[PDB]
């Protein structure tokens, strides 16, 4: 019984949660999810923001009321080849990725590890952050409070 979470730096507070390296997290888990980071999901003013200090990613991911993925560099197979916020508009389907702000990280880009889940509750899982360096840090818990998530 186990979850890895994929993690990247931080942008401004922004940051990219892939669960299981798979787009596999609803809009339900995905706020459950910034919740055990301490954290939440980022406006698009904020996404903003962490875009213009660094941050894209090649993952769609939640955020509040959109999912999108932040570019700097154009590239022909992440985002049809934009720049800047861009906004997923026709899709079928429910799961993405999530993005998560902290607004006690520092200001612009934090490459440090992501060390704990603060915010998890008691539970049966073993749940693993992974950075991108490959440091790990686990702990047993729970973070999912929709039946329809488990
Ligand atoms: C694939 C992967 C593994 C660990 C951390 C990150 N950010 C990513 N994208």
């Amino acid at each position: 019984n186990q979850i890895d979470l994929n993690v990247t730096c931080r942008y401004a507070g922004v940051f990219h949660v892939e669960k299981n390296g798979r787009y596999s997290i609803s809009r339900t888990e995905a706020a459950d999810l910034c919740q055990a980071f301490n954290s939440t999901l980022p406006t698009m003013d904020q996404m903003k923001l962490a875009l213009s200090k660094g941050f894209e990613t090649c993952r769609y991911g939640f955020i509040e009321g959109n999912v999108v993925i932040p570019r700097i560099h154009p590239n022909a197979i992440c985002a049809a080849n934009h720049t800047g916020v861009y906004i997923l508009v026709t899709s079928n389907t429910s799961h993405y990725d999530t993005y998560c702000f902290n607004a006690s990280a520092p200001p612009e880009e934090d490459c440090t590890s992501v060390t704990d889940l603060p915010n998890s509750f008691d539970g049966p899982v073993t749940i693993t952050i992974v950075n991108r360096d490959g440091t790990r840090y686990s702990k047993k818990g729970e973070y999912r409070t929709h039946q329809e998530d488990i």
